[PDB]
Order: C-alpha cells, then structure tokens, then sequence
DNA sequence: TTCACACGTGTGAAA
DNA sequence: TTCACACGTGTGAAA
C-alpha cells in the first residue's frame, strides 16, 4: 500500500524498468524520496481489483486502452499539467489519454507492431502473408521456420484480423459505438482462417507464446517474428542481424495494428500525487530520463517532441510509425477489456481446434458486447435467492413442527412436501410424479 | 499441445538453466536427429496435471520431487525403468526422493537447499541468528540499506524459519507420513511465523516482497542478505556484488530447517517418445557434459550424478548448500503436498499482510493441509444426489401447477405454489413463510 | 462416512 | 430490465 514520502511504480515486465529505476534513483538523490520500480504479472488486471480498496502503486504504466475503464471506476487521479508542460508532447498523444474531456495519465511513447526479420536467413522479407507458407517449407528443409509470434495475446494477431475488414468498435458521429462490433465480419473470418490454416498446415503451433517466439527468433531458429519496439534490445544482445519493416499485406491490404500509447496514470488513492508529477514531468519525461529508459528497452515513438526528433531518425522507428499509420489508435473506453478477452478466447479456441473459426468469432462478437452486471445487480440476485430460501425454510419448519406427519426420524423437505401433498388429496410417486 | 512422435518437448521452471538444457537438446538432435524443444511456462507445476490428464502436456517435465507423487497417483507419469547399472550412478537417497508406491516415477537431477546469501562488502560477518537481524537492519537503514529481503510470496522461502523451532508438515512414523498429523499450527510454527510478521511490523521487511523484488535488491546492493537456492548464483556473479553462501541463521538457538528439493524429470505417461526421453535423460542429460551445460547456465546445486557431483562438491557454495540440506529434511512426495503448500502459502501471505493473526492464519492452514480431498466419485455422488433432489421437487410442482387450479398469477415461483398447497391442506402461511394450523 | 440445506451465480424466460 | 429454477460445491449434522 502507498505511504507518504515514497514512490512505487508498476510497469509491465517487457519495458525498461531498470532504466526507469535509474530515473527514480536520481530523483531520490535530488529530493530524498526513494523510488521503487516493480514489474508484476498481470498488472493491468491486478490494479483495478486492488485500487478500489486503496491499495496499488502510486503510478501505473500501461497502454492507453486500459485507462478509460480505470478512470471510469474512479481509480486515477486527474492530470492537469501546466500549459508549458502540455506543449512538450505531441497533441495526438494527449488525446489517447483523455477520457470524458479529462487527461487521465501522462502519455509516454507510441507503440506499433512491426515485422522483425533475420537478414542472414532472409535478406528479402515477404511482402505478403500469402507467401509465408511456401517460405516456411523452404526454411523447414534447413531446420528453420519462417515465422513465430505470440498467439496467446490477440494484440499480435489483430493486424491480420483487421487487414481485410475486421474492426473492434466502429467509430461514427464522433463516438465509439460500444455496440457495433466487427470481430465476426467477412474480413475478420478471412484473417483468422488464414492464421488457423497456418497452424493446420504446421507452419505455426497453436501454443506459441511470447517467450517461445522471442527465444526462437533471438536464437536464429525462426526467420521472422512480430513484436514491438521493446523487443529490440534483446535482439541486439543476440547474434542476429535483424531488420524492422512493414507488416505483410493480406489479400492485398495492409496489416492494421492497434496502436498503443504507453502511459503513466497516478493512483487516485496515493498520498504522493504531487511528488509523482514532479517525478513524471521533470525527471522521466525529459531527454535524459527517456534516454535512460529507452537505453534499457526501446520505448517506440516517444511522446516528448524534444526527444522524438532524435529517435525519429532511427530507421526502426520510421518502420514502427509506417505500421502505425496503417493501423489505428486503440479506443480507451471501458469495454476494451471485454473486447480483448473475447477476441483472445476466439483466437485461442480456433487455433487449438476447439472451435471452428465461424463459431469462435461468432461467440467473440456477443462477448465483446456483453454488459458486466453491476455490484448492485449481483447483490439484488444474491438477496432474492436468500429470501426465497428463507421463505421455504420457514414453511418447512412449521410443517415439521405442527404437521404431525408420519415422517422418518431424518428426512428431507421433499418428504415433508410429499406428506403435505397426500394430506391435500394428492398422490406422489417415488420420483415426484404428482396428481389427484 | 500434444507431444508428437519423433520430437521432444520439455517443461522446466524459468529460474533454472533452460538455455543450458536446450543446448543438451541440440546435441541430442545432432546425434539422433530428434528435435528437442525446451519451454519454461508459468505455473507449470499446476498446468501439467490439468493437461496431462487427457494426454496433452510435454514429453518431459522438470520440477522438485514433492509434486511428482500427486502426478503419479493421477496416472500422469511413466514408470522409470533404469537398468541397475544406471541407478548405481546416482546417489541412493535421490532415487528415494522419486520413489512412490514402490516405483520410480522420475529421474532425479539435483539436490536443492536454500542458503543464506550475503553481500561481503556490506556485511563482512553475517549474522548467526535471526534474533539479531532487527538490530542489524537498524544499523543498515542509517546508511540507506536494509538487512534482509527474500521471497515472501512462496512459502518455500519462509518454511526454514517456521520449521526451526518445531513446525512440521506431515509427521513421519512407522515408515510413512501421517496425512492427518500436520504440524503447521504448533508452538514452533507459531513462533517462527510470529517473528517473521514481527519483522514486517517493525519495518525490517515488506510483506509484498516477491522473488524479483528481492533478487533485484540484493543484486543491486540495496540489501545485505537474501535467501535463495543455487539457481540464483549466476545472476549474482554477473552483478557487482561480492557475495558469500553460508548457513541459514538460527532461530531460538535452533537451526533453520529448509525443506530439501530434488529437481526431477518425469516422463509424461501419454508420450509415445518414452524411449527417446529415457535415452535423452539417461545418456545425454545425466552425464558429466550434460549436467555441466545446464549447471553453467544456472547452478543446479548438488547433482544426483556421483561422477559430476564429486567435482561440484569442491565448490564452497555447494558445501554450504549441503550444510543447510543436512539441517533440513527431504520433502515428502505424497499427493497431499500440493494441499500443504497451498495452505501454508495462504497462511504466510495473510499473516504477513495483517489480514489474519498468526494464530488464525496457521489454524486455518492446519485444517486445510489435513483436509481430505473428496474423490471424483464422492463429488459425483453429491452432484447426483442434489440433481435428484431438485428433479423430485420439480416433478411435484409441475403436477401441482398442472392439476391444482390454485388460482395463481400468470407467472409465480414455487414458494407461491407451496403456499397454495398449504392453505388447501388447512394451513395459514404469512408473507415471510411463517406457517401454522 | 452419508446427507441436507445453504450458497451465489448461471442459463434462459418473459417482459 | 427483473426473475426463477438449475447448478455443483460448501458447511456442518447425524452417525
Ligand atoms: O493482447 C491484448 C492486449 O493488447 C495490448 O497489450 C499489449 C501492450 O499494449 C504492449 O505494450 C505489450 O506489452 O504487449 C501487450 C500485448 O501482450 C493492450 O494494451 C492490452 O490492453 C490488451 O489486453
Ligand atoms: O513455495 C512452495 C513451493 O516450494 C517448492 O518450490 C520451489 C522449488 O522447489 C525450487 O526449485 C524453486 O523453483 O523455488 C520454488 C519456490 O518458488 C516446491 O517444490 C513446490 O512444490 C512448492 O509449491
């Protein structure tokens, strides 16, 4: 739990938390405030469960798509940087972190998936998804594979699902229609069927996850992977000469990745809200601060204009933003969580053969729509059934006490009910068949 | 995933040397042409029993021996059939660790015991007792450091202190463990966990500290001590910290008693590669060169293979490891061990957080660790009984609604039908169900 | 050991 | 939207 004078940060384990820990240390030396960085598992899920009761970190790092629900549940302290600060960042990165007219976190970096390839195994990477199967057949004869990427998180498969028409929630009339979903249309089916066919034809394995794909590419066992800017440092430490380029087209259309804006929201329950902005505004979001983090694990197109003009000249960043322009920024609405869980279930269930593509995406469409019942709705149901059981229990208590039925020493209420039935002129068979 | 004929898939925990093991796999593929894939998924010791029940899961699974008895009872492991010649190459007691109902159910790899790891430059003379840690931490804090940080989310790391003054898991008597004789709630266990919660109350430790927080703190020089196993040394070596490995401190003048694990490799019962897995484990991994490749990635501890252990035993860090092991006990491998671990993990976490008193947390742990897990058939019995109870009721009300003519509204629940029936039989029923003649 | 009612949420109505 | 019986397991009685 939070406490005054200290700063605890939650950031995903694939970002440069060590580099950010070097930001907190210099922050500690200036004003004497200790700064701990922790990279817990499923931090995007734990934070909403714990922040309600007042627990959780001072600052939470995650992509912007989750912050709308967080704010909707009143977990985030509203951000109000001076004008002088707001102008230090690109406008569209402020838009990613504004929900109902209010800024709900500090945008940090823009992330988009790209195609990463091994130049030594594949000097000329494919321009199309359609030619990957043949390429894998050629590489399988050399003991390699064409492509491996995380199939457990729909983030990585969404570029292909959206290529031919799939979409999450249609945007029209300046709003996201929380009830117009595009996970079941012809384009989505085409994209997921091709992915499943890749598995069926043994060009990919349904159980490949982030760790398995990263190891295979960094050990030179697979020619390509799909990943974000954070993955680059680990490829750098390996012996692989890699390139970063546009994702392959599918049916002649670009892959359309969902673009995220890594952000840092301040816990509404924190006693260090001011201390946290002094850290975020004048220590992290500075050339030397982003540098220390970026040097750990690349951030992507950092939102600070001041440092992005430097990073923007990296050909890997140019490629990252080439993919981003062909994709879309993620909505931040609270229903993204339901959308992501549903599509995750669809991809996994179709990849494994547990469901057909048609059945998986059909269910996904209705799941990404589902309303989650409120606490009060759950409590209404709990109480109604408590009252139903209490009413029955009182009836049978009086029947047992006053009925003087010929009942066994121990018997259930069904037997009492039977004795009440015969008294009222009914016949009740062994199995409950009841008539006059 | 299913395991395919002609390929080998291995599961091993992420803190072990899976990169070294993958190199052994790459040699095996070079000599016989069989591809070997090594993965380190999360919660593998829980995932395996779920998938392997239907023939899924890996060909080979690595874990400490304590979980394998439950696997074998569930029929998930092949029986290990090493010729006597090969058995003689490993220490007898390591075979004991993987013997269950008289059969060998895994290949023992290495013996693991927790030790005290300390920063020589911050603390040239490590403490001999737990009792002096609070004072030592008070010194270190004045310099911006802490005395001790270790994993408080896995009971494995706190058990040495719980066991020190008398806590125990299952009592051994007459050549077997008594699954109803649990010792997580006696005076010694209470004293050990109380001292740990007292560390937390006096701000000498954080209740939320997990494995990665403690490892980062020690390896960065923020804390003078940690508690960990041999797997952790390689990350320390790469750090600036100059460390030593020594005996765990005493508690109430008595040695800490870590539970000792034997890293073991089981063969999935559903694998058609049982012969290939046996070949790989016997003739590639459990060799000098095989264990060396893994050990160089992350230290294994005291390996079961006599020939290579005579080399590793020269290491003072292994001598210390086995000094702690002698003071501890080999874990049981009985199926009830997972229930014991879940119970103590909840007790430690709840007490460390103040959610429960020590007495309450451990009282619940004792009941949970001793609770008999109902069989599948007992569960099915209960499920069918309640299915039948509802069915009889349903038929009774179906008949009452059909032939009753109780003048009831379009839709109404069974309680209202019951009420009508009661008045038909000469009863009065109030709104809340109060019923009488 | 078996057993019965409690328990809160699921599924599907009915509006 | 509210509502009701289904659902399998929990708590604890009787033996
Ligand atoms: O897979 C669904 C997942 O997608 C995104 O998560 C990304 C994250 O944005 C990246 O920074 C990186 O960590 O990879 C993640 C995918 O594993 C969404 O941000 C997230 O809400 C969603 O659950
Ligand atoms: O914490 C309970 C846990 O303890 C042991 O797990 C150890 C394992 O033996 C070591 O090899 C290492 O990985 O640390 C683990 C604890 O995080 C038991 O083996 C395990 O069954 C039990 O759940």
């Amino acid at each position: 739990k939070i406490e005054e004078g200290k700063l605890v940060i939650w950031i995903n384990g694939d970002k440069g938390y060590n580099g950010l820990a070097e930001v907190g240390k210099k922050f500690e030396k200036d004003t004497g405030i200790k700064v701990t960085v922790e990279h817990p598992d499923k931090l995007e899920e734990k934070f909403p469960q714990v922040a309600a009761t007042g627990d959780g970190p001072d600052i939470i790092f995650w992509a912007h798509d989750r912050f709308g629900g967080y704010a909707q549940s009143g977990l985030l302290a509203e951000i109000t940087p001076a004008a002088a600060f707001q102008d230090k960042l690109y406008p569209f990165t402020w838009d990613a972190v504004r929900y109902n007219g209010k800024l709900i976190a500090y945008p940090i970096a823009v992330e988009a998936l790209s195609l990463i390839y091994n130049k030594d195994l594949l000097p000329n990477p494919p321009k199309t998804w359609e030619e990957i199967p043949a390429l894998d057949k050629e590489l399988k004869a050399k003991g390699k594979s064409a492509l491996m990427f995380n199939l457990q998180e729909p983030y990585f498969t969404w570029p292909l699902i959206a290529a031919d028409g799939g979409y999450a929630f249609k945007y029209a009339a300046g709003k996201y229609d929380i009830k117009d979903v595009g996970v079941d249309n012809a384009g989505a089916k085409a994209g997921l069927t091709f992915l499943v066919d890749l598995i069926k034809n043994k060009h990919m394995n349904a159980d490949t996850d982030y760790s398995i794909a990263e190891a295979a590419f960094n050990k030179g066992e697979t020619a390509m992977t799909i990943n974000g800017p954070w993955a680059w440092s680990n490829i750098d430490t390996s012996a692989v000469n890699y390139g970063v380029t546009v994702l392959p087209t599918f049916k002649g259309q670009p892959s359309k990745p969902f673009v995220g804006v890594l952000s840092a929201g301040i816990n509404a329950a924190s006693p260090n809200k001011e201390l946290a902005k002094e850290f975020l505004e004048n220590y992290l979001l500075t050339d030397e601060g982003l540098e220390a983090v970026n040097k750990d694990k690349p951030l992507g197109a950092v939102a600070l204009k001041s440092y992005e003009e430097e990073l923007a000249k990296d050909p890997r960043i140019a490629a990252t933003m080439e993919n981003a322009q062909k994709g879309e920024i993620m909505p931040n609405i609270p229903q993204m969580s339901a959308f992501w869980y549903a599509v995750r279930t669809a991809v996994i269930n179709a990849a494994s053969g547990r469901q057909t593509v048609d059945a998986a995406l059909a269910a996904a469409q209705t799941n990404a729509a589902r309303r989650k019942p409120s606490w009060r709705e759950r409590e209404n149901n709990r109480r109604r059934e408590r009252r139903r059981r209490a009413v029955a229990a009182k009836i049978y208590t009086g029947l047992r006490a006053q009925g003087d039925y010929n009942l066994p020493k121990h018997c259930d209420n069904n037997e009492v009910l039977k004795a009440l039935c015969v008294e009222a002129g009914w016949v009740v068979e062994e199995d409950g068949t009841t008539y006059r």
